[PDB]
């Protein structure tokens, strides 16, 4: 099935998922000089104080930190968003090296990783119904560069030992995602898609301008994860990012 290697990677996905060559695919390059300030955008509202994490799962592509979304605890609203979007999970995309790893690019610059905080539009009742809607999801994107350690990420880093291979999971309660946010909420926004198969075109993307820094040793541990299941030949979980896709006349809008 689908992966990130040469025989099953982003160049092959269109065969099972033809929407890969669609009109609103993600990620994209953010051309800072073509992106326009939008006065009609409301203030962005990230409310994660009441967030309830439950577990962390290696899914054979990345690892997901999962949240209890049966109630309006951790939510995203404002900006380009109409209504309320509940946090369901987060995950990262990263590279084999520090000069690659992010999905979105900024004037073609690739960051060492990208954090994705995934949210679903509560008017649609559940996540599965939301992914069938053009305004079903909102993903908050945050770039990672290598520098100083991100204290708020270490609890995540420490648990990766326990979920090395595909299918492994561990209890991961009482984790606060507020510790992963940069200082500024300046952002770009555009309509887009899921960046892995099934590549559904259901996402309002909100990409933060300000990166967070993480230490080399923090990123190194991400790279120790395995794509494979337990007892199989080792396939390091690295370069699990889709490259930039055609913008196709869509407009990227700035909050600043
Ligand atoms: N980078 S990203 O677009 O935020 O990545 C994803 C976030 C959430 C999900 C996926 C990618 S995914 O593997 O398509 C997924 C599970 C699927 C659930 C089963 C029905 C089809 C819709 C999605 C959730
Ligand atoms: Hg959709
Ligand atoms: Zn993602």
């Amino acid at each position: 099935h689908w992966g990130y290697g040469k025989h099953n990677g982003p160049e092959h996905w269109h065969k099972d998922f033809p929407i890969a060559k669609g009109e609103r695919q993600s990620p994209v390059d953010i051309d800072t000089h073509t992106a326009k300030y939008d006065p009609s955008l409301k203030p962005l509202s990230v409310s994660y104080d009441q967030a309830t994490s439950l577990r962390i799962l290696n899914n054979g592509h990345a690892f997901n930190v999962e949240f209890d979304d049966s109630q309006d605890k951790a939510v995203l609203k404002g900006g380009p968003l109409d209504g309320t979007y509940r946090l369901i999970q987060f995950h990262f995309h990263w590279g084999s090296l520090d000069g690659q790893g992010s999905e979105h690019t900024v004037d073609k610059k690739k960051y060492a990783a990208e954090l994705h905080l995934v949210h679903w539009n509560t008017k649609y009742g559940d996540f599965g119904k939301a992914v069938q809607q053009p305004d079903g999801l909102a993903v908050l994107g945050i770039f990672l560069k290598v520098g100083s350690a991100k204290p708020g990420l270490q609890k995540v880093v420490d648990v990766l030992d326990s979920i090395k291979t595909k299918g492994k999971s561990a209890d991961f309660t009482n984790f606060d995602p507020r510790g992963l946010l940069p200082e500024s909420l300046d952002y770009w926004t555009y309509p887009g898609s899921l960046t892995t198969p099934p590549l559904l075109e259901c996402v309002t993307w909100i990409v933060l301008k300000e990166p967070i820094s993480v230490s080399s040793e923090q990123v190194l541990k991400f790279r120790k994860l395995n794509f494979n299941g337990e007892g199989e030949p080792e396939e390091l979980m690295v370069d699990n990012w889709r490259p930039a896709q055609p913008l196709k006349n869509r407009q990227i809008k700035a909050s600043f």
